[PDB]
């Protein structure tokens, strides 16, 4: 198709969490293109930019379409790492849109 | 390759901005383009995301590899974008990061 779906939730965490966290999202991570459909991209990583902000990881993730990414919500991989992190996230900020394809 | 090098900046624009001011940011994006080397996505549009924090639009985009970022910081036509842009934008965040390629 000419344009996907990019999705890029940026994140700050807990200073308590361990490399045991990074290790059980890693496992969400690799369910995730193999459970969802229209999934391209999906990626979970640090952030490396100097205007971070804050945000030292993010996922990062593209959908041949929005309605893919619609889709993503009741992924049970994504559901599952989704309450998994969510108590040791302070803060995020999301981008989403289309953008061209490749 | 394997990966490619993922970057994406989350913006916020001043109020007083002009009626045609996005027009002429695609101008400087287009003559970018058109100039600078190793893209392999480069689009500015709107956040659709319900999570924004207020980060209203982004350029999104890829390159083959962080040399190739790092050539592009200095394009001449990149460096002409950001002084045009700089001065209208509130408030900005940015993810870099190396992902698998697509
Ligand atoms: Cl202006």
């Amino acid at each position: 198709g000419m344009t996907m779906f990019l999705h890029v939730v940026m994140m700050e965490f807990d200073d308590g969490i361990d490399a045991g966290f990074f290790r059980t999202v890693d496992e969400y991570v690799a369910r995730m293109k193999r459970e969802c459909d229209g999934l391209l991209l999906y990626h979970f990583g640090e952030n490396v930019a100097a205007r971070s902000q804050g945000y030292t990881h993010a996922t990062s993730s593209a959908f041949v379409d929005a309605a893919a990414h619609d889709a993503y919500q009741v992924c049970p991989a994504h559901v599952a790492m989704k309450a998994f992190m969510g108590p040791r996230i302070k803060r995020v900020v999301v981008y989403d849109g289309e953008v061209p394809a490749i």
